């Protein structure tokens, strides 16, 4: 299945915050209705927080998540949860070798804000 | 319900990160076994990170998240994902007054790390 | 929090499935848009499923579980997950006791049918 | 990334149940520590049960969900979602064609019983 795509309400703001946890420096592009409106570059072994940022989901509410190492795309795994019928998280990870940790980059989306 | 409590595999690392959205400070207190480990603090309706730290879960594997605004407790909602088998979220959200909004302060954990 | 209310999609076919476990008899009460549409009753320790019917949201989407044994209300917990952007389920556990178990009785909701 | 595949508790009883919504014969088959314990084989475009079993997870308690549509591999989603720090779904969708509805088969996972 694709994974690391999610309809979000029109016109929403919600936060994309991204950690890395890999020898390789992980790139995530955060594409909006199709068009790349953020991208967040960083190494760490240790969760570090390589980006976060306030967006906006315009028209269509699509957002797509992109990782890759390098140039080359890792695997993405992906789910939305909604708690208290409100408070929604849709949640990334990504393998960008062999050990299947899934947490080579790892992307949190929350929203509403506010 | 309780709220806020989950069991992590014992001496495992973890991330935890704090973000706000409310017009009250926020002050977010994280458990490990009973013994409070980090204390984050401060104001945002934008979702600013008020704390990311990286814990070690200890032998019960008991993390625990409170949320106080000026000194009274939030209503708390929470749960668990895991994503491939092996890539694990534990969320919660809060609520400091009346709109049900539940983003006043919303808590990530994730493990594993590395 | 409030617990076991859902919106979903308008005018949507969805399935509703309820499980008893607990020496006590579960009675499942479904409204849709704050109109009862459904009662499920039945008893077993066993994970028996007490009912399972095919409802829709109707124009405001919303539906709303309650749980009760002999009159007396349970403790509810629940969530929605997103599976593909597409496959989406609204999951309630109960507590009528002590023992904090909640799956006395344990309700699944699916959408999309077809 | 693999799917359909869950590490529960050793020696623990769980329900398995499984819903059809296609045009398609689906066979659902379940094994417990790599051993087939279970196969449902049904049709239905309007949600019906087409099985519900108690099986035991065993001593290593993996659990994984296999689904075809005359002996041919469906695509595979899933997740584990954990309330209450207690009650455990773990939820799987298939799709047997082109529609990227994931409900072809749909197969739900709880844990505990009694
Ligand atoms: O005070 C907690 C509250 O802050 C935010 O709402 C604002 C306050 O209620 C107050 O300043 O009134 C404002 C409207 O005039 C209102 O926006 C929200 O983040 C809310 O969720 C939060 O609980
Ligand atoms: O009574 C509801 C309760 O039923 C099941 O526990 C049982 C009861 O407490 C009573 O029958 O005593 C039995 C033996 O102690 C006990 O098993 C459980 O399903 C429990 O979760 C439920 O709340
Ligand atoms: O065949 C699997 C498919 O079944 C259902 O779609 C139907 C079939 O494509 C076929 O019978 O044509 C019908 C009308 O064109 C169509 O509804 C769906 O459940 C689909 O999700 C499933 O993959
Ligand atoms: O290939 C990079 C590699 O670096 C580290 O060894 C680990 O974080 C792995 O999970 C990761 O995949
Ligand atoms: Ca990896
Ligand atoms: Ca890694
Ligand atoms: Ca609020
Ligand atoms: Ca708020
Ligand atoms: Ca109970
Ligand atoms: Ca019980
Ligand atoms: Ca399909
Ligand atoms: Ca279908």
């Amino acid at each position: 299945a694709t994974q690391g795509v999610f309809t979000l309400p029109a016109n929403t703001q919600f936060g994309v915050t991204a950690f890395a946890n890999s020898a390789g420096t992980q790139t995530v592009n955060v594409q909006v209705n199709n068009e790349t409106v953020a991208t967040f570059t960083g190494q760490s072994t240790n969760n570090a927080i390589i980006g976060s940022k306030v967006l906006n989901s315009g028209g269509g509410g699509k957002v797509q998540i992109l990782v890759s190492v390098n140039g080359r795309s890792s695997d993405l795994v992906s789910a939305q949860v909604i708690l208290a019928n409100e408070l929604n998280f849709a949640l990334v990870g990504s393998e960008d070798s062999t050990d299947n940790d899934y947490n080579d980059a790892v992307v949190v989306i929350n929203w509403p804000l506010g």
